[PDB]
Order: structure tokens, then sequence, then C-alpha cells
């Protein structure tokens, strides 16, 4: 998260850290959601690759010993049938991760809100996005949870030829765009927390940023469209 500032660490208990094996070390990849016991939602682009991944539940500090994390491995990963690595601006950049245990809940871990299928937000809704992700385009990544305030923009400016145009999909949701705040690098999978009937629920998951850089004025850091995708995740959800 760029322009973000560190997040108390009991504020958002549904955030999770993605990471994979390198050698013989664990290393942070991407971020994402627990909304089962045993199951977690990220984004495509992020388990992509067959490598040996694990999540870690509580998490506040990287690379400290907080005494609330909970590290669980992962069993089966679940990807969109119509993620395409080669092309993330066709959308369904969302996967499904069942855990090999259930996670203990209690004040640090908690399941993230879903919203009901097909929501849309209003334009300049007030969210916030979570992360562990760079800090500053080309960076490095944060050693502590980041957030920062990143208000949506609808879909109607944000495909505008002045955004990104025809590269967002109506399955998609644009937020930030200032400047000065947005999602990086290390972000994916993350969710995008928006307060709505005085509860934050997890309307998007970090899909992508522009390639000049992480925050880039008119250039809205992109989620996948979670309302739009309900249906898809019972179904998973229910017979696996
Ligand atoms: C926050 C998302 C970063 C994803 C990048 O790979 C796209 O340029
Ligand atoms: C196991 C801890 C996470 C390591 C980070 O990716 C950077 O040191
Ligand atoms: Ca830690």
């Amino acid at each position: 998260v760029v322009g973000g500032t560190e997040a108390q660490r009991n504020s958002w208990p549904s955030q999770i850290s993605l990471q994979y094996r390198s050698g013989s070390s664990w290393a942070h990849t991407c971020g994402g959601t627990l909304i089962r016991q045993n199951w977690v939602m990220t984004a495509a682009h992020c388990v992509d690759r067959e490598l040996t991944f694990r999540v870690v539940v509580g998490e506040h500090n990287l690379n400290q010993n907080n005494g609330t994390e909970q590290y669980v491995g992962v069993q089966k990963i679940v990807v969109h049938p119509y993620w395409n690595t080669d092309d993330v601006a066709a959308g369904y950049d969302i996967a499904l991760l069942r855990l090999a245990q259930s996670v203990t809940l209690n004040s640090y871990v908690q399941l993230g809100v879903l919203p009901r299928a097909g929501t849309i937000l209003a334009n300049n809704s007030p969210c916030y996005i979570t992360g562990w992700g760079l800090t500053r385009t080309n960076g490095q990544l944060a050693q502590t949870l980041q957030q920062a305030y990143l208000p949506t923009v609808d879909y109607a400016i944000c495909s505008s030829s002045s955004y990104w145009g025809s590269t967002v999909k109506n399955s998609m949701v644009c937020a930030g765009g200032d400047g000065v705040r947005s999602g990086c690098q290390g972000d994916s999978g993350g969710p995008l927390h928006c307060l709505v009937n005085g509860q934050y629920a997890v309307h998007g998951v970090t899909s992508f940023v522009s390639r000049l850089g992480c925050n880039v004025t008119r250039k809205p850091t992109v989620f996948t469209r979670v309302s739009a995708y309900i249906s898809w995740i019972n179904n998973v959800i229910a017979s696996n």
C-alpha cells in the first residue's frame, strides 16, 4: 500500500498473509480474506504458479512474533474456470483456497463479511485497502499491516478514456486514483473494505494497477468485484 498508515493490530481480523516456500524459507506474496474457518478468498493470479503455499492469520508484523499468529497449509486451490493468466483485464481474477485445517476464531481472527449478490456501490463510497505490499513504486514490502483511505470511482467514470478506458469491466471495482494512495505489488488478493449500512464488508479483491506505477493519477487500483461472484463462491464452498 502506497501512502498508507500502520493499522491498529485488531482493526482488520479477516486479513491474511499468503506465503510460499522459497527453498527453506517462506516469503509473503499476496493478501487474502478469511471467509470460512477453512476457506480463504484471494486473487487467481496469486496462485497461478505451482509452488507450496501457506496462510497466516492473526498476523500484524511479518518479521516479528506478535503472539497471535496461526500457520496453516493449503490443501486445495479452486481458481475461477474463466481465469486467463495472459488477460488480467478480462477479469475473473479470483480464487478460493481450502485450508488443511480450520483456524481458531478469536479477537485477532474473524471472518470477513461479504456483500449481497449484485451490489454496486455509489461513486466515491468510503473504503479502505489493507496489505503488506510495496509502500512505494519499485520499493519494498511493509513490515507492518498498512491501510489507506481509497474511495470508489464508479464504472461509468473508471471505464472512460481519461481513466482505464476499455481495460476496466463491470465485473471490477475501481478505487482511489488521487496519485498519492494505492495498492501495490504484494497487496494483490487482499480486501477492499467498504462501509455499508454501518458495517464494513469486503467488496473487492485487489487485482491490478498501472504499468507506469502504483500511485498514478487517473489510474485507480482495480479490484475484482466480489458481489458479482457470490453464487460461484457459495457453489464452491457447498460442494468442496
Ligand atoms: C496491486 C496489484 C499489483 C499487480 C501487478 O502485477 C499489476 O501491474
Ligand atoms: C515469513 C515471513 C515473511 C517474510 C517476508 O516476505 C519478508 O521478509
Ligand atoms: Ca508476526
